[PDB]
């Protein structure tokens, strides 16, 4: 099923996710719904926080052909290096953008969809998306990296867009 994605200024987006205790049937269903939602929204990543489920679960697909599913359950950042930054969007901040400074390279450990442990070294867009999505799990949004005036403008624009969509 496609789930609702929360938009700013919803306070539930600021909630710090708890670790997943056991990757079970419930967790696998959440993962599958998150993929359905991410693809339906034409996004490249989604955190459980964004769908009002406050557990450390991320789904990602940065591929052009939309056929490279990555699941991070309980991800932990092991190392980071380099400097990068692109214009980022966010499904929770619809249609908005900002240049966000990030690490170019990250190494993480996590559990996959079957609950099997793995490690991953990532760079380029994948590394940027991992960091963006991991931020969500600690209640942090790309807005938080910006000036107060820019944050105000972004909030106002999302609020107007949401009124318009609310039909
Ligand atoms: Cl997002
Ligand atoms: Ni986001």
């Amino acid at each position: 099923s496609v789930l609702q994605v929360l938009h700013i200024p919803d306070e539930r987006l600021r909630k710090v996710a708890k670790p997943v205790e056991e990757v079970n049937a419930e967790i696998q269903r959440i993962v599958d719904d998150m993929f359905e939602t991410m693809y339906a929204e034409e996004g490249i990543g989604l955190a459980a926080t964004q769908v009002d489920i406050h557990q450390r679960i991320i789904v990602i697909d940065v591929s052009e052909n939309r056929d490279e599913r990555l699941v991070l359950i309980n991800p932990e950042l092991l190392e980071k290096s380099g400097e990068t930054g692109i214009e980022e969007g966010c499904l929770s901040i619809p249609e908005q953008r900002a240049l966000v400074p990030r690490a170019e390279k990250v190494k993480i450990r996590a559990l996959d969809r079957d609950g099997k442990p793995f490690e991953l070294e990532a760079d380029g867009l994948l590394a940027i998306c991992i960091q963006h999505e991991m931020d969500h799990l600690v209640g942090k949004l790309f807005m938080d990296y910006l000036s107060p005036l820019k944050q105000q403008r972004i909030r106002q624009k999302v609020e107007k867009l949401d009124r318009l969509k609310a039909r």
